[PDB]
DNA sequence: CGCTCAATTGGTCGTAGACAGCTCTAGCACCGCTTAAACGCACGTACGCGCTGTCCCCCGCGTTTTAACCGCCAAGGGGATTACTCCCTAGTCTCCAGGCACGTGTCAGATAT
């Protein structure tokens, strides 16, 4: 890949998926998870 | 009375902005197909208030010759243009900042599965 790591949060990505999804990854590294907590939430 | 001169209108180079074919997505009302409502085209059937020539005087018109007026002649002097002089605010673009909307919040206290 022609550059390596790329640093978001929560609130765009639950938005952008769309264009995050054009591109693979090998790893997800997730940043106070806890933000996940819902399983109700968009997000 | 047709030149020389001081300036555009128009021509060639430039550069990146503003198109229009992708390159698909996926949301949706268009197209298909029966179901079903009710009135459109059909249409008698009542009988008419636009037009056809009598009788008689009204309005428009031609003619006439005054005399006001528009088209025109030239000049009058002050205010719009052509151009220089200088002062400011229109646009750039910036950061500040806040209303509308969306979303997680959460857990409470009002309602029901």
């Amino acid at each position: 890949a022609p550059f390596h790591v790329v640093i978001t949060s929560y609130q765009l990505v639950v938005q952008d998926v769309k264009y995050f999804q054009r591109v693979k990854w090998q790893y997800m590294v997730l940043d106070e998870a806890q933000a996940l907590k819902s399983s109700s939430s968009v997000r």
